[PDB]
């Protein structure tokens, strides 16, 4: 007799419950209790309102299952199913109505894109799974924390002639911060990631719009799923983790540090800005966002005024191979290594990539596009937050992660700290100077209008090129606070938000919640 284990709960950093189990009524039948099992299901079909899906799944498991095995026929029965079965109960001996545990998401939409959903164990999963371990377990993780920590959450089964519960997860995410971040993207497409730069802990992760993951737990009706999948605003899509955007001017502060590293520029190195750059012999004029230019432009001026010319000149000297090596140290161009499924690589374009994908050689014009966060350069909001955290913490590499603690019997190693330091040929002062530049983006630069009187925000705005709404430019903001001892770095992508200054507006409340509110009046359920 197998006794399947209780799935472990998922909490927040403060112990706010985000996923539990509640009991429901489930129609089981045992192979020991039923001869001629194939006929019995055809009878129970109209009694329990079984669909062709619910049916096939039962026969799938009962073949690959033991005797004392309790194979579920329908899960979380409706009051009607209970009644209709109850009427003819003793015409099916051995077919029991049993108290089994379903999965619930108390704040479904809020953490859908982090926690995800469990669902019924399909046929593909059955052929990859230890049948003895998942004996009498009906639900398995499909996406989010529920998939990425399936084993840790599952538990170990027992018997009678004692089962081990799944481990509890405490996420690094904060209920209150997740609420405030979600509020800002209410009725808007985009994404907000907050990271603790000291650790790589994700404090908030919002893709907008969201969805109810409770719809998926005990099957989703093809009506409800097709509304979500065919919806134009794409709510099932994780813009924070899978979504990739041109980072635009957000990547300039890090590329400037690359300038200092390779010894190409220093803080004083200035350029004549005519509002364009030309490559030797090339006719194509690569235009500054402001076609009059910014005059005599040093590093500080290039950051506060987002000068494209400074970075066209810097990148041309640096070259794509040295831009790859350097920018990849901030997380760009490969998976950040987050403990969630389906993370996108992004793309930092390189010559080897060009020779595989376009079977063409690399042209020095393509370097210039990449220098201002355009060309084929695409980044996840995850990547942009990581890069910001690394800028904030003076080059300590952090791995974005949602798992803070796990309590239970299963042993587990939890990352809590940075995994390395970038060898940087400048000094610690070069990171402090770049912080002051980024404070001045907020004070007297491109991100004016999101200033606070209680703490300093370092930041950098950007825009990205894509139904008179959906074709508008995306607004991007990266930043961190309190600037001198960073606690939180944020990346905002407001899809069709037009200006990075707009995206910055969405970050101030997230920063404010974390640094002012949460100590006195924390948002609780
Ligand atoms: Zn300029």
């Amino acid at each position: 007799q197998p006794l399947p284990p209780a799935r472990g709960y998922i909490y927040d950093r403060n112990g706010v419950l985000l996923a539990d189990n509640y009991p429901v009524f489930t129609a089981t039948l045992s192979k020991a209790d039923v001869e001629n099992v194939d006929t019995v299901i055809e009878q129970l079909q109209p009694i329990l309102e079984l669909t062709q899906e619910d049916v096939d799944r039962f026969k799938s498991r009962i073949k690959t299952a033991r005797k004392t095995e309790r194979v579920a026929i329908k899960l979380n029965l409706t009051e009607t199913n209970i009644a209709k079965f109850s009427e003819v109960k003793y015409k099916f001996p051995g077919v029991r109505i049993e108290t089994q545990m379903t999965r619930y998401y108390p704040h479904g939409d809020l953490f859908a894109h982090v926690i995800g959903y469990v669902g019924r164990i399909n046929d593909k999963e059955l052929k990859s799974i230890d049948k003895d371990l998942y004996a009498g377990t009906n639900l398995i993780g499909k996406i989010g924390v529920e998939k990425s920590y399936e084993d840790l959450l599952h538990g170990t089964p027992g018997y009678e002639s004692d089962p081990t519960r799944g481990n509890d997860l405490y996420l690094s995410l904060d209920y209150g911060l997740q609420v405030v971040a979600s509020q800002q993207l209410a009725g808007r497409r985009g994404a907000i990631v907050a990271i603790d730069p000291r650790t790589g802990e994700i404090l908030a992760l919002v893709s907008s719009p969201s969805f109810n993951p409770n719809l998926f737990v005990t099957g989703i009706n093809h009506k409800d799923y097709s509304s979500l999948r065919d919806n134009i605003d794409q709510p099932l899509y994780n813009r924070a983790v899978q979504g990739v955007y041109p980072p635009g001017s957000t990547i300039k502060p890090m590329e400037a540090m690359g300038g200092l590293h390779y010894g190409i520029v220093d803080w004083a190195t200035a350029i004549s800005d005519p509002g364009y750059f030309h490559l030797p012999g090339d006719s194509h004029k690569f235009r500054d966002w402001k076609k009059t230019g910014h005059g005599i432009v040093n590093m500080h001026k290039a950051i506060i005024m987002s000068c494209d010319t400074y970075f066209y000149i810097l990148a041309n000297q640096m070259g794509i191979d040295q831009m790859n090596q350097w920018m990849r140290q901030f997380g760009f161009g490969q998976k950040t290594g987050v403990d969630l499924p389906s993370e996108s690589e992004g793309l930092y374009p390189n010559p080897e990539w060009k020779m595989r994908t376009r079977k063409s050689k690399w042209m020095k014009g393509e370097t210039i596009s990449v220098s201002i966060g355009q060309g084929a350069f695409t980044a996840t909001p995850l990547q942009l937050a990581m890069a910001t955290a690394i800028t904030a913490n003076h080059g300590s590499h952090v791995v974005p992660h949602v798992l803070r603690a796990t309590h239970g019997a299963k042993p587990f190693t939890v990352r809590n700290a940075p995994d390395g330091k970038i060898n940087f040929n400048g000094t610690d002062e070069d990171w402090v100077k770049m912080r002051e530049a980024m404070i001045d983006v907020i004070q007297s630069g491109t991100g004016r209008g999101i200033r606070t009187p209680l703490y300093q925000i370092a930041g950098k705005t950007g825009t990205a090129q894509v139904l008179s709404e959906r074709q508008l430019d995306h607004g991007l903001f990266v930043g961190f606070a309190p600037a001198d001892k960073p606690e939180i770095a944020i990346a905002v992508i407001w899809e069709n938000g037009r200006h990075g200054g707009s995206a910055a507006q969405l970050a101030k409340p997230v920063f404010d919640y974390w640094l002012l509110t949460r100590k006195k009046n924390p948002i609780r359920p």
